[PDB]
């Protein structure tokens, strides 16, 4: 049997959309699946992990890359989503450094990094319906995100003819996904990147691939609207369907190829009759669509089987 090993914290490995996908890549009649138990990722030494000869392993909070990393340097499997690059990928201005050398469209940016060991001080200047960011002057509306990928408390400074203050994004807690501030300033500590707003329906566009060539899309009420999030009778949020234009399938093989991860999630933002593209997240399933799980675990195994039979010596056609 081929061994496809799933190398991820416990909250990924048992979700819904890991657990449908899994038990149709197990109908494989050559692919046998080894999800690694949490405990052993965080408490053993690689070197007692389980072999596999295809790995798909991906970084969330609390994971150890570093042991994902040496894992895959001691064992050489096929890997599905490249382990390196998911350090880039924790770091917004790594992420859009990636995108310009793609010729990818993004919003135009500027990064403003804080050195806590050199704060002689910023290289920022407010004005109240504008900041200059190493010169380069971002007009209300702007965005101001962490420059770590991980920190969601993304931030939309309005300008005064809008009545001022500022939307702070988050994670969803329940019912809410932003709240409006009266607070009209710019945050004062940390690294934040800056870019110009890209006015939209009211919705963003999440894209998901499965190897450059499969992409699935859905769009969702943008959290910089009013920040109530839309459920369904189910509790689950509200999804609206999206078919890609040509331009956007392009997007999505430069995307999955230029992160080297086969399985990834990003955002496009649809404006001025372009698209730009906002995050890349990495390794993400589409939830609760049935067709995706079937076309998911079917090129997973296609790419397993036309990767690896050869060497197994098994048919493949
Ligand atoms: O917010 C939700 N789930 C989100 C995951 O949060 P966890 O439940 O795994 O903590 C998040 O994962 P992290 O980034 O927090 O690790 C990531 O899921 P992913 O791991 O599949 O990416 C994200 O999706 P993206 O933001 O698209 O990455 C998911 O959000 P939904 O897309 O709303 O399910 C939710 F509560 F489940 P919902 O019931 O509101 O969908
Ligand atoms: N330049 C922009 N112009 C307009 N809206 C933007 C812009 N950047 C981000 N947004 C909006 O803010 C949201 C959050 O930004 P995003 O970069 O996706 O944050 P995140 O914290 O990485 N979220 P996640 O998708 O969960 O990983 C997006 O979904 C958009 O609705
Ligand atoms: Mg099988
Ligand atoms: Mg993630
Ligand atoms: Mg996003
Ligand atoms: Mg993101």
């Amino acid at each position: 049997q081929i061994v496809v090993g799933i190398c991820s914290m416990a909250k990924k490995s048992k979700s819904k959309p890991m657990k449908e996908i899994l038990e149709r890549i197990s109908l494989f009649k050559y692919i046998t699946v080894v999800v690694f138990e949490e405990e052993v990722i965080l408490n053993e030494p690689v070197e007692n992990w389980p072999l596999c000869d295809c790995l798909i392993s991906f970084h969330s909070k609390g994971f150890p890359l570093d042991k994902a990393v040496a894992y895959a340097k001691l064992r050489n499997p096929f890997v599905i989503n490249d382990l390196n690059m998911q350090y880039l990928i924790q770091d917004r201005r790594e992420v859009y450094s990636i995108l310009q050398a793609e010729g990818i469209l993004l919003p135009r940016y500027a990064i403003l990094n804080r050195d806590p060991n050199n704060p002689k001080e910023c290289n920022l200047i407010e004005g109240e319906d504008h900041v200059e960011v190493n010169g380069e002057v971002f007009q209300k509306p702007f965005v101001e995100k962490p420059v770590s990928a991980e920190d969601h408390n993304v931030y939309i400074y309005y300008p005064t003819s809008a009545g001022g203050g500022s939307q702070r994004l988050f994670r969803k807690i329940g019912s809410r996904s932003s709240v409006y501030s009266p607070e009209s300033n710019v945050r004062k500590t940390g690294s934040y990147i800056y870019e110009e707003f890209m006015p939209t329906d009211g919705t963003d566009v999440k894209v998901y691939t499965v190897g450059p060539d499969y992409a699935h899309a859905e769009a969702r009420k943008s959290p910089a609207l009013d920040g109530k999030v839309e459920r369904d009778s189910e509790g689950k949020e509200v999804r609206y369907p999206v078919i890609l234009n040509a331009r956007e399938k392009l997007i999505a093989w430069k995307v999955c190829l230029a992160f080297k991860q086969t399985v990834c999630g990003f955002d496009l933002l649809r404006a001025n009759g372009q698209s730009y593209v906002c995050d890349v997240n990495g390794f993400s399933f589409v939830k609760n669509s049935m067709k995706y799980y079937d076309d998911c675990a079917k090129i997973l195994g296609n790419i397993v089987m036309r990767e690896l039979a050869p060497q197994f010596h098994i048919p493949w056609s």
